[PDB]
């Protein structure tokens, strides 16, 4: 689809079989989650953003579906304001910016 | 143009007199600029992201240039890693995601 940002670009996802709202953050790095139970291993790590680093979960090779599109990657989980599918994902799905 | 997300969508933004290089972000609701002096009156405020908050200056009415397409709105002054262009700013030069 072509999303406007009028509005936060927020759109449904389908991560660990559960539904979720996400972001399609184009300054985002990586895909980062709320705290959830992820089926997989997982190795802490630590990110930063705007107000600082925080502690994260790292899952490799998760299967994400974001509006019916399929990716399989990288997907870190930790305590975050709002679920954020980062550039890692967005390029699997062949997303772009256009102006 | 078309931005392609292999790399951060970096852009060059003309802002105060001057040429820099920002972050386009669509999960950002508003766009952060590096401490820099900016003449004119300035309302004080927090802005959130991952880690936490940090206090910014919020100036109206702030004519910026991206990649030579104008626009004008308001822009926060604080202490961040990299320049930001958010929602607030992409909606007025016509930025979409497409996929
Ligand atoms: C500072 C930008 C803007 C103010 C802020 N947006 C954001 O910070 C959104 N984009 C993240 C991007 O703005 C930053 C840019 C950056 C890059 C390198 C170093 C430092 C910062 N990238 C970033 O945080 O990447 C991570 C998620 C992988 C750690 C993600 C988000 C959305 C909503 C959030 C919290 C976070 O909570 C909602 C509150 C509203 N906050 C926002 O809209």
């Amino acid at each position: 689809p072509q999303i406007t940002l009028w509005k936060r670009p927020l759109v449904t996802i389908r991560i660990g079989g559960q539904l979720k709202e996400a972001l399609l953050d184009t300054g985002a790095d990586d895909t980062v989650i709320e705290e959830m139970n992820l089926p997989g291993k997982w190795k802490p790590k630590m990110i930063g953003g705007i107000g600082g680093f925080i502690k994260v979960r790292q899952y490799d090779q998760i299967p994400v579906e974001i509006a019916g599109h399929k990716a399989i990657g990288t997907v870190l989980v930790g305590p975050t304001p709002v679920n954020i599918i980062g550039r890692n994902l967005l390029t699997q799905i062949g997303a772009t910016l256009n102006f």
